[PDB]
């Protein structure tokens, strides 16, 4: 169990957990970014696969844990400055942050706020690179409203899942997120709606780092060839961008193809520590 490695400290006003394996070895940490509205718990597979071979260290978000709570409002800045303050707290110079869906938004923020020296590379997991569309839109919107943010949730459940009967990730949506409510919900949707407002897309914000330095985007969803074109187009255009579709069956790949997520993960963590 990764109840184990469970750790609570003091971020500026707020309680927040975290995990840390507090594992004794070479770096880069390794450092898992949840989304919106869940916790470290999404990562317990990975955690599996890459404990004894790395540190590994999992913040979660304000009012976010085993125990979710109200809080003030914040957005994905705010959750940048809570990552560092931890990794601060525990003496970690270099990491590799790795993101899960709208977790993005704070990964590609902390690779400009910490440079490149602290954060060389990046791994981004099912993050939709586009603007969104209708559906996607609609979402949003029922997320921010007190009448129909379950509505939303569910809504998003279905897309997620993609038509699979996917034991672990249902588990994990239907259990593991069940006390999450509308102060999470609505908070994601203004924060993610405006992320795309006032950025573009995740790929326009990570296009205009100060200093572009490597970032994989690996995903599973959404399928259709399309996606995989503005993620092939952009490859092309960039020389520090790479993608790998995984092939797994739902928007959790770090549930679902957890061997899969980690060795693209190996992959970046050698390629650091060797210069
Ligand atoms: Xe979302």
């Amino acid at each position: 169990m990764t109840d184990t490695y469970l750790h609570e400290t003091l971020v500026f006003d707020n309680k927040l957990s975290y995990i840390d394996n507090q594992r004794d070895t070479d770096g880069p940490a390794i450092l898992l970014l949840p989304g919106w509205c869940h916790d470290h718990r999404v990562y317990k597979y990975l955690i599996q696969e890459l404990d004894a071979d790395f540190r590994v260290i999992v913040p979660n978000w304000r009012g976010h844990g085993l125990s979710p709570s109200e809080v003030p409002d914040f957005g994905y800045q705010e959750q940048v400055k809570d990552a560092l303050e931890i990794l601060d707290q525990l003496g970690v110079e270099t990491f590799l942050p790795v993101s899960h869906s709208h977790g993005g938004w704070v990964l590609v923020e902390l690779l400009e706020q910490a440079g490149p020296e602290r954060a060389p590379r990046g791994i981004i997991m099912d993050w939709l690179m586009w603007a969104p569309k209708p559906d996607f839109a609609k979402s949003l919107t029922l997320l921010k409203d007190p009448e129909r943010w379950r509505e939303g949730t569910h809504g998003l459940f279905d897309v997620w899942l993609d038509g699979h009967d996917e034991k672990r990730v249902r588990h994990h949506l239907l259990e593991e997120m069940a006390d999450y409510g509308y102060d999470c919900w609505g908070r994601s949707g203004r924060v993610i709606e405006d992320a795309y407002g006032r950025n573009g897309s995740p790929m326009q914000m990570m296009a205009n780092l100060t200093k572009t330095r490597p970032i994989r985007h690996i995903f599973s969803q959404p399928t259709e060839p399309e996606y995989e074109k503005i993620n092939s187009d952009f490859a092309e255009q960039h020389p520090w961008f790479s993608y790998a579709k995984l092939g797994g069956p739902t928007h959790f790949p770090a549930i679902d193809v957890p061997d899969r997520a980690a060795v693209h993960i190996r992959e970046f963590a050698t390629a650091i520590r060797q210069g």
